């Protein structure tokens, strides 16, 4: 089963742009190796990325937002 | 409510797929559960609303205008 | 001199997303054959695309917005 | 006010360049004259504000955070 990557972002914070950018960085790099990348509207200060439910990134844990380079490496780890 | 956009990967339709995804999320925001970008094969470009068909290059022909896409989604909320 | 493509869009209409999408479609297709693609904030109902100042597209003339396929062909005409 | 973002074409940095462009235009809107996406060569990623340097991978190191980019632009308005 190809992996489902989910990017949950705070809607009111206007983090849609950065979420959509990262989604494209992953899909342009991994292409069909990924089942999909979902952009999921979320609440206050939220910004999390999961790989089949497994934690990949969370602003609350890693702090701030992921650099494209790091995000790609972390997904590579799981893929 | 899950919106899914399946696009032909080799056709480099990711760009237009992610554009549409943002047009929907920026417009409907949290009224949408999510918008999934789903890599696909040759000439594919489909959009589903909870599994229901909203757009298909083969049926509707071509690609949707942001205005049309928004209206169809709005019609299903 | 590489060509300057300018995309002027109505700011309050929220047409930035479509302008930025088209800019990427052109730069991903023509790459360095283009000097640049500028996103230019504009006023009410405006959406125009120029190629070195020359008209390429204008909502007021062509009506509506350009399909990626058409925009690419029109730029190809000039390039 | 002209903001220019020059990026390495072959590095496929167009995506991050266009992302930043939108972050600036969606934030500052008409206060900006324009944001130009300028194809470049090997490892280049520079951002100028009317010719003045705002960012350079070689100087600042890496790529800017949306928050940092917005602050520097804000500082020059």
């Amino acid at each position: 089963h190809p992996p489902r990557i989910a990017i949950q972002y705070c809607t009111q914070c206007q983090w849609l742009l950065r979420a959509a950018w990262m989604a494209q960085e992953l899909l342009s790099t991994f292409g069909a190796d990924l089942g999909e990348v979902a952009l999921v509207p979320g609440t206050g200060g939220v910004f999390r990325i999961h790989y089949n439910g497994a934690p990949l990134w969370d602003r609350e844990v890693d702090g701030g937002f992921p650099e494209a380079k790091v995000l790609k490496q972390r997904v590579r780890d799981h893929l």
